[PDB]
């Protein structure tokens, strides 16, 4: 039917337009997430670098405490020898 | 007659049904770099916040570390002193 045809392409030409449109600006939206999660990513990787190297610096300051809170009572018992003779 | 009408309008049909198909597609990736990208971003957060938690806890450690090594210098030398007498 004549009518019924012209009015599909008319609008289906500019109907086709819009969705290439959306398709364009999507895909330019893609494109920076992926920058945008990539950037993310590698930062967020540092920061657990950071926490997990202070981590280890808590570690070994507290060791050194237990070994100086030995030392402590070893001298202590040293000095009641010396007070003992 | 309409052969270029009817040429038109199936191939526009074929063409939207394609570009839609991929517009779906891409909104899907986006919906799930979304999320990605706000679970790493929160993942990231949390990190920060924890090393903030524990750099602003430092001086007690410290102080009790900086207090021990004093006191073992202190007995060491009460050692010595002790160590001259009869």
């Amino acid at each position: 039917e004549m009518r019924e045809l012209r009015r599909q392409v008319d609008q289906l030409t500019n109907d086709k337009a819009r969705v290439e449109v959306e398709r364009d600006n999507l895909a330019e939206d893609i494109m920076r997430l992926r920058e945008k999660l990539q950037e993310e990513m590698l930062q967020r990787e540092e920061a657990e670098n950071t926490l997990q190297s202070f981590r280890q610096d808590v570690d070994n300051a507290s060791l050194a405490r237990l070994d100086l809170e030995r030392k402590v009572e070893s001298l202590q018992e040293e000095i009641a020898f010396l007070k003992k003779l």
